[PDB]
DNA sequence: CCGCAAGGACCGCATACTACAA
């Protein structure tokens, strides 16, 4: 029942919810908010794989998206950049649409990026 | 009747050499 009360059905301590808070007072404060919002965001920079995607496959990707569920689409943009993998989809003839056209892509731009890398420094 | 009575080249090369979902 706590799992349900929540958004993504995770349940949050009184510091974890000032850090979801904090990007939006950030954003009011300043204007501003980072620019790859997800590791999936980072990821898909490899080889420019998501500039090629969006230039050659953006808009129609983004129609079927929203064609599935208007909650899929933001700002004529996916919700979430995971989006841009088949699996995810995967895990009902409208998602069929999504799953093949994804994978016409990917024969001919490559297989997107999955992995990301994480770089901490010290003196 | 007698004698001789193998030698080097090549020497595994290339391709494929994870994909995908659950």
């Amino acid at each position: 029942n706590l799992k349900s009360l929540w958004l993504d059905e995770e349940p949050l301590c009184p510091m974890c919810l000032i850090k979801r808070y904090y990007p939006v007072w950030i954003r009011s404060k300043t204007g501003q908010k980072i620019r790859f919002e997800s590791v999936v965001d980072v990821a898909l920079l490899y080889k420019n794989w998501r500039k090629i995607f969006d230039e050659k496959y953006g808009k129609d990707l983004v129609s079927k998206a929203r064609e599935v569920s208007e909650d899929f689409v933001k700002d004529n943009m996916l919700v979430d950049s995971d989006l841009y993998y088949s699996s995810t989809w995967e895990s009902e003839e409208k998602v069929k649409e999504v799953v093949d056209f994804l994978n016409a892509a990917y024969k001919e731009i490559g297989n997107p990026p999955k992995y990301y890398a994480i770089l901490v420094m010290d003196g």
